């Protein structure tokens, strides 16, 4: 609402300076015709020193991301549980902006990355703002906010070069991963599918920390912070993440942006795990210790409310760029923990906006503004955009009454500490010995991956560590990594030619725990919004007719369907030109192209069959509507997620359901 | 109130962050009762975060300063000088803001140093805010906008110490003046009382600057702005300047504040010397010059309009001081000439709101948007408030239908620079020899002035100089003082223990120009919101009485009465602790007070001296009752004096007071050089 | 030392750019003697771009200031009650920098303003700079940091026409006072001689709060600051310093500068009462309490060092 109103159109009109005056822009003023610029010419002048100060200083982390607009929906009262009143009544629906990223990369590097993901999402409640700013994955590298610099530090590119960019494949990445064991858990998330999401629709999101639901009465219980997608978990391939990265940097922010504008906005279920304040230490690991999970054998999910996106932004710079979110912004009914990842990071967010905003009223801006009134007796500031009437802000006072009144937990709806929450002993900066076992919970994730999965993972561990120049650095990487799993050591270590150390059994175990696979979760419970490229040819008029006939089908079942050609024409989405294997979910050749797979001066040699080769070799499902195609490819038709009808009907049914269990894991080799 | 939609109101319900979360923020949250601050309370640091970020850079120069809200109306349509939209129809009204400054001093510098004062004034018009930066002084120091830092370093304080504040009684100033002889003029007006004006509502603005009016075939004239002073003329003199320093650091924008709020909002005509573009040089200097005026002699004014200042700001921080004016903020109709002076001006003010704001955005603030929509390309920079939908910002495009469209002389009522403008010859740096004589205006000045300003002025300098501790700089300060005029340099050499050089007549005359001297400008038009002090007593009843019957009377002629007595109660303004003769325009003691001309309650002699510093300084005094003798006596002044006034008969008192008021200051009571 | 080495001389030479080049800046660069000035002036925009952007935002509170260069001088090795390094031996020498200040006024506000005193200190000592950031008065207003904006709202000018400049007599700050009864220790001490010393030099020094000295052993024990002037106490009359403000704004930075140049640098001995942990209740109040002192008749005052000021800044600004 306070969007609303700040936006300013531009469809009709002629130009004005900011101050309102009609001017030109696309001449500057001189002293005759072919003379020298004047300094009075203030045309110019403002024009371009707005264009010399546009830019803001990059997020000092998840600086490459996009964001959008929806709305939250309670699915019941939960009084019972906590006080917070977006969550007080079935059907409440509360609006949202919620913005995905990763985390080592600068603004302009590739979606495709490996790493950790953002998802950060702001509740506009009837009682202030309130921020979940979470990840991809549910566990951090380190157990404290003061060593989030060095983590950073080491991830980040090489401060002498600044190489390489968005990337943990360097020395120094893991050189810190191996000095800091605490690293193991969300290493290995990382290095699994978790790293390199499909799109910001098809990951979850976790709030990591261990937060407490608070009552109105005072009671409090320990609760953790799930987003449960609704389309489904989906991963790229290594080999394809890279050349997508490459061939489409905005991958995840255009996948986002046209699945909002086709209706098809996504949906999470926003659940938490409950426990009492008694089982902080009855899992046998600390629930104040942001590097563990608590398995879902042990607290299911409530699931509370929906999430679901619906509108993209206005200007991205305004909305999604400017969003200042902080895990400070929380709501009576929410209280934190003493997690001492989290109580670090409530420092941090409230003093980068400085940075990043140039001044102290950054809440003024219109994506950070409440939807409720705001009473304070905060004044001034660079950029101040109120004009506050009560000319006595201080309490206590009668000269303005005693107003703005305190509020607590008595009066007002006030934020208030659970009460029950104590401290005592010595002041110390000491590490909980209960934060000790680093190795258990990775293990734990690695049991808990299908076979294919855990091979992806090993080679994902195979490519980075095998670019590590220093010799001491990889053998202390296997070190830790043979505390987890020799397993996992044996066959990391055999790629970068070194000996694993000798089996170390103290944190081995065989158990397992649920959804923490992406393989093994089935197929996806949709397929609307999936990309099928038709490879069809403009030399034969049945090769058109075909990939017309498919495109109908396809797209009734909500696809985005592209066929490509040699040129454009109607019909014809896409030149071979631009086409890659990695815009496509799907690949199907009509036969009446058949010749084009055995040269052209309009697309580069052999561009028809790498895209049919590359989807396939990348787990895709392939087909063929009309096997000379088959053979060139060297594609077996008897595989699965490889289709071969004459019947249009029959392909089409078929391959839908490959489209579904999505990839094909059968074609990658395991050690 | 015009910038309505943008007040925020706590005069009910609970605190809040400043994200809507209802909180609290008098207590810490803590370890244990007796325990250490925990990081998590985000209550605190967001209180004390913006506390911490509470100030801005002062602005360079004029960073004292006071602001008010008000109207400009037109008094015509003036379609046939110009078209500015703003002056094209009799009676049309534009909302103004304007802000009045020192120059020199800092934040919390006096209000009444010596100085040069700014009379800043936006008008938000139909067509684009248009601003007019000018000063109570229509000539400036420097011939060209390189120069200013040069200026305003010598005139701040010295950088190894930073004294002296808000003055240029200092070496590095007179240094300054005396080896740039350009600045003698804007040195003469600001050592007469045009440096000390009584308020910002007793003195005129300039726009300084040879502006051009431009109508819309094109054509162009030459124009001077005046705002002149409606209250009329009126200043300080030295000695109670420097005291009221002390005693009201706020004296001027409390004057101000008070006149708004007692309905007697301030007004100036509007008007604009106007002159041919052929006339540039015809007067006997260079119109580009900006240190010098054209004599009203020359070219009359013309009354354009009137400005009414009636509403004062809500909020000081966001309003006045947030204010950022510049002389870029031009409209169709008006354009700018090749004075070299404000040439650079155009530069400096863009430039440093970036230093005040902190951000490019600084057009969105409240108090610097305009009053229509805004059609441009500019995006996002720090502190980004508009949500554009237009995603194709660029000109030429046909993905947003050529929107926006260019506007200029013929399309869209566009801003134009006045056709007939032309540039010739080398590129240089060089100073016009047109702009030379820096002497015979700062004579003409001098001249222009009655027989005690001329005093003051001398006096002014004797005391600026006097205080300047390099003989070599006081002897140049004598040669220039020497080249408008000898025997100003011979009566500043007599207090300064030099001898004047001798005489160098090139530059003296004696010619004189109508409306300059503030002494010469006759009584004052009106007395409303003069200020009267009663000076009573509580020992006696009938003093009192007394003083009741006076303030009856005189606040029925609209003065600005406070009864001053020992200690406070029912009809008693102000104790004699608190009080001072900086305080009133005139002071009047009631006879039933007599004998207080020691006690614990004020200083010793408290009610005789703001009496005879109140006479010393050239104010209205008198004795209301009969018997004025013991007053007067004990005072040392004359029952027979100008300005001095004995009635029995309040009504009669406040008549005769009254002439007094308007009459405001009488010069016989300060002594002449032979 | 960092300020030697950053020291810059143009006692001799040619005008240059930032960068170097030769240049002069009196004239602008014009289409012609009488013509406008040129954009590509850039001796024009570099200075005026330098002057524009000169000021930046005066401290929140205690804007108003001046400062001096000087030597703290240890008296002895007290490494029995500390292991600060700065006093672990007699005579050990540390470069000190003061700056004094009053509280509510902004910058160009004069000296001779009622007020509580700033008296900040830095030891540049050979393990760190430390800094005893404190008042010319020995108790605070409030008792809670929380509470300073609500303090200093109602003491700074009110805000809808920011009078009166530097002041608590209106009635804001009043109101303040008497709603918040923690103000009325300091509250005394501003309204006493104590709010209008004679000079900086006339002044004592206090922390406040208290704090601890930590032994190498680990023990600690509980201390208060007090920089006790050798120049002695000395006040203005109100009546006096309300005719300097106008007369005089620069009246105790003068001062300072000038005791400075004459050869009479001012001096303090450095101090604190030190007492057992156990005795943070016994004196009948709490000494977590910064609205307390702790009367000398309980805990006598330890010289620790001699503090003198002895030079003054070069650059104001950059000092
Ligand atoms: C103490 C330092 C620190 C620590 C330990 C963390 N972060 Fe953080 N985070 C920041 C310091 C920070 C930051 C420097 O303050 C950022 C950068 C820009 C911003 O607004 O805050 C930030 C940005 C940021 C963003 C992007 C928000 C947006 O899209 O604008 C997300 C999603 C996270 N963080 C999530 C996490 C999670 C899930 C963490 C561990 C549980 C975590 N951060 C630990
Ligand atoms: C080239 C530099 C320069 C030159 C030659 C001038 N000024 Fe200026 N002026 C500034 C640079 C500047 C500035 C640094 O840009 C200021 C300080 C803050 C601001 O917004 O602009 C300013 C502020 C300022 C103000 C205060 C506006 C307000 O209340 O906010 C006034 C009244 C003037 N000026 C008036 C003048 C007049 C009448 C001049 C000669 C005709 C003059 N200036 C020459
Ligand atoms: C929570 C806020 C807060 C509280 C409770 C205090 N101050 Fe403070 N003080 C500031 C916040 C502050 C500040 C806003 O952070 C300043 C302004 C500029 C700066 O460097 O710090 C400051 C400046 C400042 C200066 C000027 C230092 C200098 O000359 O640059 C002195 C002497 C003091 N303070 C002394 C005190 C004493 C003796 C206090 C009570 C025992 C005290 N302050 C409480
Ligand atoms: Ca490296
Ligand atoms: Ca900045
Ligand atoms: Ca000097
Ligand atoms: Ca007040």
């Amino acid at each position: 609402s306070p969007l609303a109103a700040y936006e300013v159109d531009d469809s009709t009109g002629y130009l004005t300076s900011d101050v309102g005056g009609p001017i030109q822009d696309q001449t500057s003023l001189k002293a005759g015709i072919r003379g020298p610029t004047l300094l009075e010419d203030f045309m110019f002048r403002q024009k371009i020193q707005h264009f010399d100060h546009e830019r803001v200083p990059e997020r000092a982390v998840h600086a490459r991301g996009a964001g959008a607009h929806g709305t939250f929906t309670s699915y019941a009262d939960w009084s019972n549980i906590t006080a917070a009143s977006f969550l007080n009544a079935t059907g409440k629906q509360t609006p949202v902006f919620v913005r995905f990223s990763t985390v080592a990369g600068s603004r302009g590097s590739a979606d495709t990355a490996r790493d950790v993901h953002g998802f950060a999402t702001r509740f506009y409640t009837d009682e202030g703002n309130f921020d979940i700013v979470g990840n991809n994955i549910p566990v951090f590298f380190i157990q404290d906010a003061i060593q989030f610099p060095d983590l950073i530090h080491s991830v980040k590119p090489r401060p002498d070069n600044e190489i390489p960019q968005a990337a943990t494949a360097h020395d120094s990445a893991w050189d810190f991963f191996s000095q800091q064991p605490s690293t193991m858990h969300t290493l290995f998330w990382a290095m699994s599918g978790h790293g390199i999401p499909r799109s910001y629709r098809h990951m979850d999101g976790f709030g990591v920390h261990t937060f407490r639901f608070v009552k109105d009465d005072g009671s409090s219980k320990l609760i953790k912070w799930h987003f449960k997608s609704r389309q489904g978990k989906a991963s790229l391939v290594w080999e394809e993440a890279q050349v997508l990265s490459g061939k489409n940097a905005d991958f995840h922010r255009q996948d986002l942006w046209d699945a909002i504008e086709s209706g098809n906005g996504p949906e999470w279920d926003v659940c938490v795990q409950i426990v009492d304040e008694s089982q902080a230490q009855a899992f046998g690991f600390d629930l104040l210790d942001p590097t563990k999970i608590i398995p879902e054998e042990y607290a299911p999910l409530t699931k509370l409310g929906l999430l679901k996106l619906d509108r993209n932004p206005t200007n991205y710079f305004a909305e999604t760029e400017q969003v200042m979110f902080q895990p400070g912004h929380i709501v009576r009914g929410i209280d934190f923990t003493e997690d001492p990842l989290l109580q670090g990071r409530l420092f941090s967010y409230l003093d980068t906006q400085l940075n990043r905003n140039g001044g102290p009223n950054f809440e003024q801006l219109p994506i950070n503004m409440p939807r409720v009134p705001i009473h304070n007796n905060n004044r001034d500031g660079a950029g101040q955009m109120f004009i506050h009437r009560n000319k006595y802000p201080y309490t206590p006072n009668t000269l303005n009454s005693g107003y703005p009144r305190q509020a607590n937990q008595n009066a007002g709806r006030g934020f208030f500490t659970a009460p029950g929450r104590t401290a005592s002993g010595a002041l110390v900066r000491e590490v909980s010995p209960t934060f000790n076992d680093h190795w258990s919970q990775p293990r734990l994730f690695f049991n808990s991956l299908t076979p294919v999965e855990q091979q992806f993972l090993v080679n994902a561990m195979r490519f980075e560590i095998s670019l590590v120049k220093s010799e001491e650095v990889k053998k202390n990487v296997l070190t830790q990594l043979n505390r987890v799993s020799h397993d996992v050591a044996v066959r990391v270590a055999a790629a970068i030619g070194l000996g694993a150390p000798d089996a170390d059994d103290t944190y081995y175990h065989n158990n397992k725990t649920a959804g923490v696979s992406i393989v093994g979760s089935g197929p996806l419970p949709t397929i609307k919004t999936l990309r099928v490229g038709i490879l069809a040819t403009t030399s034969e008029s049945s090769a058109l007719d075909q990939a017309a006939q498919l495109r109908t089908r396809l797209e009734k079942d909500g696809l985005v369907v592209t066929v490509v050609a040699e040129t454009l024409r109607e019909g014809v989405d896409q030149t071979y030109s631009t086409a890659d294997a990695t815009g496509f979910d799907g690949v199907v050749v009509v036969d009446g192209a058949a010749a084009l797979f055995a040269s052209s001066p309009l697309f580069p040699t052999g561009r028809p069959l790498q895209i049919f080769v590359d989807a396939y070799r990348w787990g895709k499902p392939v087909g063929v509507c009309g096997s000379e195609v088959l053979d060139a490819a060297d594609v077996p038709e008897d595989g699965d997620g490889v289709y071969s009808e004459e019947s249009v009907d029959m392909f089409v049914e078929e391959f839908e359901k490959g489209l579904a269990t999505f990839r094909f894991t059968d074609r990658f080799a395991l050690d």
